């Protein structure tokens, strides 16, 4: 498989998932219908989304790490799937929620070769390969803000900060992308628990990196070794090169 | 005038504005074109929105209190207008932003008789008259959450809280209606400055009360006396009847 197949697969799925959620009225979407292998409830929207997604994926030589169904397949290419990121929003008609894939040549992020995030409410399409970062076909890159007084997406602010704006949209895959097209200046998830899971971040981090951003663990460490398993967890500090270190301090 | 008129006017404006913004490309929307009588920059997006709206309201027997142009007219009915709430989002193509009208029979919120908030990205229409609260024509009400571990929209978190979720979407008018229809459990702007301005909250507060919400100031105090002027600034604590008082202490 190559980063063009990925684009094709990814787009095919975005079609099917988008179609799946569009039909389902809100009262249907919001129904807990399962326990997800993740250990959080599978809403009905999660189920129809992942079923559609998985159906296209099962045909490829891949191991899929997805939120509702766990780890599936045995192929050498690993795919980290959040078949609906921002499920909460989606069950309430709030239009920030996405399907998110990240393809890796191994079970570690450092061997990623494609990131895809598709806003299922708007149709905005984010992805990245060796050629760079795109939004709706158009090359993108991060902001150059240098002052802590910037536009921050942050999970969760636990004290007085210096930022110009703070926002939290409830779709990390999409919010990594908002950072990656310079809509926002940084992206932090500093929640002490380490809540983010491989399928939540993987595509966003990749796409953001390709768009110039510097994206690290809390302590400043690289994300390269983060694993594609159900068990992996993440904190993120993402910001262009100048801003990042200052944030790294502010967090201390 | 009458609520039915208010409804007709409000709709006319949502049409003209929704249209003005949709034609205007992002790179145009995001340009600072003035200082607003409110004391923040007017963007091109704020201006084409406000102009569109004001073209319609000029023909009515009203005093308008808007964000970019200040206080205009002599008429006995006051109209708190945010001609575009969530400007930041609108300039980045993030789908939460809207136009927000609130009509009152005096310069005081207690004398309000219509609230309107129309999501300009999605076309969701929120409003409320003597009859009650509506989203897209259908009656709405708040949630019955009784537990602090709830879905909170909150500007801004300054410490560890106990909520199930926190979100900040950057359109107070729309976020108030998210609470109004039960999508979130509560709305808090506890920002020490008291940052909010009349045309940001008025429609949202109204629409929330008519949908069941208890909506007070930081200290439980009533909002009825909040004036329709540019000086007026607000904190909000909104939550259903049971939940509300629990929150009022939580923030001491
Ligand atoms: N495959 C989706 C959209 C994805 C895309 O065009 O990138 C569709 O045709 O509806
Ligand atoms: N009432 C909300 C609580 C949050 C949750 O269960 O996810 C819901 O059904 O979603
Ligand atoms: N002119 C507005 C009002 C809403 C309605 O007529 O239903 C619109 O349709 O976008
Ligand atoms: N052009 C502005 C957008 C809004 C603002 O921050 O005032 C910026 O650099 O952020
Ligand atoms: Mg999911
Ligand atoms: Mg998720
Ligand atoms: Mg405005
Ligand atoms: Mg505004």
């Amino acid at each position: 498989m190559d980063e063009r197949d990925a684009l094709r697969i990814s787009r095919e799925i975005a079609g099917e998932v988008r179609k799946a959620i569009a039909s389902m009225p809100l009262r249907e979407r919001v129904k807990d219908v399962g326990m997800g292998k993740d250990g959080t409830p599978t809403k009905a929207a999660d189920r129809v989304a992942e079923d559609a997604a998985l159906e296209i994926l099962r045909k490829e030589r891949v191991t899929v790490v997805t939120e509702e169904s766990g780890v599936l397949g045995e192929g050498d290419v690993f795919v980290a799937l959040d078949p609906l990121d921002g499920t909460f929003n989606a069950t309430r008609g709030i239009p920030v929620y996405s399907v998110s894939l990240c393809f890796s040549y191994s079970d570690k992020l450092k061997d990623a070769f494609f990131g895809y995030v598709y806003n299922l409410a708007t149709g905005d399409e984010y992805y990245a390969d060796s050629s760079g970062a795109y939004r709706n076909g158009e090359r993108i890159e991060v902001s150059d803000a240098e002052e802590l007084y910037c536009n921050a997406i942050i999970y969760y602010p636990d004290r007085k900060f210096p930022f110009k704006r703070m926002r939290i949209f409830g779709s990390a895959a999409t919010e990594l992308c908002f950072f990656a097209d310079g809509s926002f200046d940084c992206f932090l998830d500093i929640r002490p628990g380490k809540m983010l899971r491989i399928y939540d971040a993987a595509a966003g981090v990749f796409i953001a990196e390709k768009a110039g951003g510097k994206v690290t663990e809390l302590d400043g460490e690289s994300l390269g070794n983060k694993k594609f398993d159900m068990q992996e967890r993440l904190n993120i500090v993402a910001a262009n090169e100048k801003l990042h270190p200052k944030l790294l301090e502010l967090i201390k």
